């Protein structure tokens, strides 16, 4: 009997990286999956974004574990598309227990006094408004099940402290802590727990790119020596599995009374 | 000589309430003022918003103190119009030292699992994106003055904790804390300090209205301001139902004065202890 | 099949009953041997019944029923020399030390800070904060000597993160733990020793479930019962529960000391039914 | 004008020099009379020279030059009876008590928490945390008796909000203040007594400007100068400064105890040049 046996989880940004890792982790532990990813290169985004074939690979991996998955290409900003995806997913699978609001854009990096309004607005829209949309379309289905459930937003240590050059990302992530606290207060009586995980740096294509290395100074090793200095434990970053394992704890029975919390998985970065 | 003698402050939502109080407090203490307010009833807001006459009253009170004020009707969401208003104010007045990001919408009250996406997004746009716009159009003029400056965002005890029914307002206010910390880090080396004040409840039209009394007293049919004050006093630790606009202006005056020259990146509650419980 | 702390040794203070017992049995179920201490006597001026030697003997029985070794002794966490002796003799017997759970504490007598005697203040700080430091201090040399890293968890409280009337000595001591935890996490992190805090709200143990506590929670009633207490306590939480179980705290600790939490350090993890949200 | 604290009386610990002296003169300039104490002795295990009786007389000279009254004496904040006698005697002589600034403290010598001996840990907690409680405890009855409310300000540190290696006893002690402050704010708020904390980063006093502190800031350097320290200290601030002046802390405190801050309580106000941001 897996830790989430028979449950259904809705996961955004499931085509690669942490989102994929959560999908396979929860599936391995007995959950069926409603997965979305935008699967397209958004205007103004520099590095390669997930493709449909990436999402199809998440699908093949979940199915290999013996679980069902309903996947679609949806932008978290498109309220009607998000509503249709979760609605169709619950129709297929019969329930909804867990929501992992994980989809996000990383900052291109501009001082806030230099940034133009579209660059600020789009980041807030994906990372904050899209996170609210994700929970908003899913909650009615969790409530209909009458068994409680779990919502986890992925924030960042930049949800708890500032950083130069990425202020739009930083503000979007701070906003998630407000969303998390209200929703935890509103849904507590329904036994739906709402928490945040705050990674420092995670080995995914969001981090492991030439533009990021430059922002830390350059090879990956050049980057790793500077990344290590940000951590207290002797690591450059954590693995997607570390975030998935924290999330697995939070959605399990063992964490039944934990709500309203922001859990850093950051090798001690917040300490300094 | 006053605490902000010879300086210039840009203040949003200056038509009434805390914005007007800030204008007159800083004007009393020697500053000239660039004042904006939307002065229009925005689609989806039920309570009466400030009028053009309201902004003209702020002007009259500032001019009565012998200070100069350049006022205009500008939505904080409107990047080009905000750019123009601050550019023109700096042209007329000569410099910019202080930015008070004060304009905001109150939440009408709707559970996050029932809220419409426009209701959610408009609130973020005014309260968070508009606050960013406010700072962004002003910073270049503060930078060019080469004397440093101060930027103060008005958050809320709702920027530091959640509350039922007003989660779009909560999220928007929490977002300011990250905008403030980033901007404090980026501008600190040029002696521009960036801080937040977090009021609990403030005696302005945003608080003192029947829909608010109902939200505080959902147990009663037609709650009065007195019924509201009972509930409100219970939220505070000091024996008060709310603070005055002047209490916020006084905290702001301290933060922008030489007495707070090395204070940056802080969130200062003015909340009668409400955050303690 | 290996449990989550298979082959490890945990030093647990306040192990005679309540949360400390629960941690001892949870970690033993998951493959750890235990060094367990508790003062096992009614301390001067403490008005709630403290653990007895029989209580500690019961923790021992339950740990040994799980097929694990336990070295248990009656030690006051304030007594540096005896704490040092206990841990040293325990490591001599078991061969290593991996995990430290600084759990022992006294609950507050409930006096306003402006009426409190200096002895009442000092003793609370000495047990809950200084004794917590002593606990880590005597253990860390053994963890380092093992060259495998390790885990230290202090038990704080939601009262380590916010204040409460009437219990301010306890509140101060618990706040102090967050500073202890942070420095220690910084100092020991390069050696792969993770250091964290758990912050329970209210936990179903004799520290909570006593008439003086029910009276403190219901100043509106003349003689409150446990049920009157549960009513108010449920209103203080966001999930509608009056308290968590010792097992909920043990399960959070088990996560934190396990490989699944290998890169978590410097955190305070509330296990609080959302109490901190309001 | 009347000053911002006209006619009020402030009890200030650690008044012989540095910040405590700056508070006393600043409040005096703004109309307050002063009850000042300082231990005025070299305490055992403290390496750098501490305040002397002559330092305290110099604070007295400055307050009296501003035309105010000051009752000054040599008291250790850890000494409950002596602390009670000082404040009782000061109130007898000056007529009332409105403001308490718990400012006295020891700076950590610098030892890893896994190597520190128990006296080194305990003495630091006893001065910085217990002594701060004693300070508020002996003063509160006089403030309450005035029925006019008042203000209590504890001086913490950015080390009350985050950890640092080598100074763990200091860090724990300052974190404990935030607990003391919160409970006291909750207990005294219905009486209109506000209770707050100020958190300086580094302040230009003998506690900061000394060769052992220089060495702590530049452990990379053989015999670091004050300039070498200022380079590293500036790196840790966000504003282009190496420290704040005692007057910066006094000015924040003046704000907090003035009518302009009448509704601010329970808050921790960093005066830190943005050090906490990174
Ligand atoms: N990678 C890091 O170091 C790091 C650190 C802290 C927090 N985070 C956060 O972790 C979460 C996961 O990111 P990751 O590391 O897996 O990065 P990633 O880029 O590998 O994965 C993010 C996924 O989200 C998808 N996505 C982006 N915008 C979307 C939209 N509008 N609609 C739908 N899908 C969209 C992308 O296509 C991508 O597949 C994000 O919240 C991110 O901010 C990442
Ligand atoms: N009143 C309270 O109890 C309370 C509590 C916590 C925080 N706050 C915050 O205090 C600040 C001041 O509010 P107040 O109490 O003076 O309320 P108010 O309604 O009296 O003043 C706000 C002003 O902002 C203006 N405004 C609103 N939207 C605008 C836009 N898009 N562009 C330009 N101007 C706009 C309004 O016309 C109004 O004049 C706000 O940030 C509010 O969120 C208020
Ligand atoms: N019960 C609650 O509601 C609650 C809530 C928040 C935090 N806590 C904390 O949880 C932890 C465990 O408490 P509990 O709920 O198991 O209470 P408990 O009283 O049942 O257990 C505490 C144990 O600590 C022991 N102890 C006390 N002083 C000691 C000393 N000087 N030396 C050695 N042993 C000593 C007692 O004998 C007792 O066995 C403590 O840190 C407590 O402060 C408890
Ligand atoms: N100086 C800094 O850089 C710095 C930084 C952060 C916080 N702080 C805090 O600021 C406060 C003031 O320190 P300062 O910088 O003025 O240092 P200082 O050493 O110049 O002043 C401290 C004064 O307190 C007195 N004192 C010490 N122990 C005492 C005791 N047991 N009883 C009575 N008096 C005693 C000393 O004799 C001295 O006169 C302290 O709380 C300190 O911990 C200082």
């Amino acid at each position: 009997a897996g830790k989430v046996e028979g449950k259904v989880a809705f996961i955004t940004g499931a085509a690669r990286g942490q989102g994929r890792s959560h999908a396979i982790t929860l599936a391995r532990e007995g959950a069926d999956i409603i997965a979305i990813d935008v699967c397209k290169q958004l205007d103004g985004v520099k590095l390669p974004m997930s493709t449909p074939d990436d999402l199809a690979e998440t699908v093949r991996q979940v199915e290999a574990l013996g679980r069902r998955i309903i996947a679609s290409q949806v932008d978290v900003r498109d309220f009607d598309a998000m509503q249709a995806a979760v609605d169709d997913g619950v129709t297929q699978l019969g329930r909804l227990d867990i929501v992992l609001a994980n989809a996000a854009l990383a900052s291109e990096g501009t001082r806030l006094n230099r940034m133009d309004p579209k660059t600020w607005r789009d980041m807030i829209d994906v990372n904050l408004n899209g996170a609210w949309i994700t929970a908003r379309v899913a909650i009615p289905h969790i409530m209909a099940g009458k068994r409680g459930g779990s919502i986890v937003f992925t924030s960042s240590i930049g949800g708890l402290r500032g950083a130069e050059n990425i202020g739009n990302y930083i503000a979007s992530k701070h906003g998630l802590h407000g969303l998390m606290r209200t929703m935890a207060l509103e849904l507590g009586p329904r036994n739906i727990r709402v928490n945040i995980v705050c990674p420092s740096s995670v080995a995914t294509p969001m981090l492991l790119n030439e533009p990021t290395y430059r922002m830390f100074r350059p090879t990956v090793e050049d980057f790793q020596v500077a990344s290590r200095q940000m951590h207290v434990l002797p690591i450059p970053y954590v693995e997607p599995a570390d975030i998935s394992n924290a999330i697995l704890f939070l959605v399990s029975d063992d964490a039944r009374y934990i709500t309203g919390v922001s859990l850093p998985v950051d090798g001690g970065a917040l300490l300094k």
